[PDB]
């Protein structure tokens, strides 16, 4: 019955010489994302998303692999007394095609939160050429989660 | 009972010789939406896929018919539509006298009560190409249970 | 029984000649939001709207915190019980983590919400766009409430 929604947003620079790792999926091209840790933008979303439902503040205040991260996270909501119910997510890229790699990010996500494949969604949307995201100067992820406190 | 949470974003540019169409409204405008590239029903669509963890938009396919066709495949997946509800982020033009209409459109395409379907409205305060008026956004949050 | 999401998204220009005001606390700043200018209380008050299908903020509608309060009020009045609330704020600078408490505390005596209900987060936009630059910031907050 206690059931709880939290949000998640995330956005860095796309920047050549690091791998592209989203979702946990290092994706062949030719720049990466830009960050203190792996810079995965949807896992740090997804993170962001899982701490604000169960209201334990946000990443920069609990924490470098992306994942770790994101199992830590599921790790310290469940010890708060949280199931995760489903998580929901959209990245938002110029390029490259996401398209091939998106059951790939969403097969981690569901190791990672220990979730069934069917709880788990990741969206890919261009922003239709427009800002700084059109001219692909940097990639964002938004995510939902919802959890209930056993 | 098994709930599930899905979001949507969507943006498209304006642009002149088009209608502008938005949550299955014509408003009167001299530019229109690139894509019906109906935002708003886009945003809804991929948060309802989202919530029924169906993938999104352009894995499965006017924007009404492919908002009716995602409420089939929710409903095919085995969920029911608990409520909508979303923001359209326009500088230009007012659309608060077209919001009832949107959601009446909305309610019907979804077979929802006019109770659980909402759409708010902003601007974006000048900044941006959303402030410059050369696009518009639309984001959705969706609840559903799998019944 | 009867849960129903709600999502809110804000923005305000960032400017000198305004104080800083977020989630009902004054930051000390060389600039501030234009409008009170309440970014993260806009965006939690469309979210409860939101969830309620009760429109939006402009629509309804004195302080941001009194308008909060008057929101759930109404949110009350429509049947629903606020279960809780997240958000996050969009600000390149100043730093908020030591002011994310005073305005957990602000937002949960407004809703008559026990602490552990509402949640609030930080983020920069990595210095990409109007955001990064420090031109403005913006609120995004999702709601969950019960009939
Ligand atoms: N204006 C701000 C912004 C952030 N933070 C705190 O600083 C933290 C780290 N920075 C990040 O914004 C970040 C992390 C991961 N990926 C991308 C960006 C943030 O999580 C928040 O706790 C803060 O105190 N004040
Ligand atoms: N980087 C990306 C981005 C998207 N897609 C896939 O390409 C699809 C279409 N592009 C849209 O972004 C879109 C659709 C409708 N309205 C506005 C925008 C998208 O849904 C995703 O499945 C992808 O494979 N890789
Ligand atoms: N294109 C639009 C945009 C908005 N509105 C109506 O104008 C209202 C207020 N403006 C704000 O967008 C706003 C409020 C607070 N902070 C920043 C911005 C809005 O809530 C909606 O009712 C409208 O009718 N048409
Ligand atoms: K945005
Ligand atoms: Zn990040
Ligand atoms: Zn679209
Ligand atoms: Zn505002």
């Amino acid at each position: 019955m206690d059931f709880r929604i939290g949000q998640g947003y995330d956005v860095h620079q796309l920047v050549p010489g690091r791998p592209l790792i989203i979702g946990g999926v290092t994706i062949p091209y030719e720049r990466g994302l830009l960050g203190h840790s792996d810079a995965d933008v949807l896992l740090h979303a997804i993170t962001d998303a899982l701490f604000g439902a169960a209201a334990l503040g946000d990443i920069g205040r609990h924490f470098a692999d992306s994942r770790a991260l994101l199992r830590e996270c599921a790790s310290r909501v469940a010890q708060a007394g949280f199931a995760i119910r489903n998580v929901d997510s959209t990245i938002i890229a110029q390029a490259p095609k996401l398209a091939p790699h998106i059951d790939a990010m969403r097969a981690n996500i569901a190791a990672d939160l220990d979730l069934p494949l069917d709880r788990v969604n990741v969206k890919a949307k261009t922003n239709e050429k427009l800002g700084y995201l059109g001219r692909g100067e940097g990639i964002e992820a938004q995510a939902a989660a919802l959890v209930v406190r056993e």
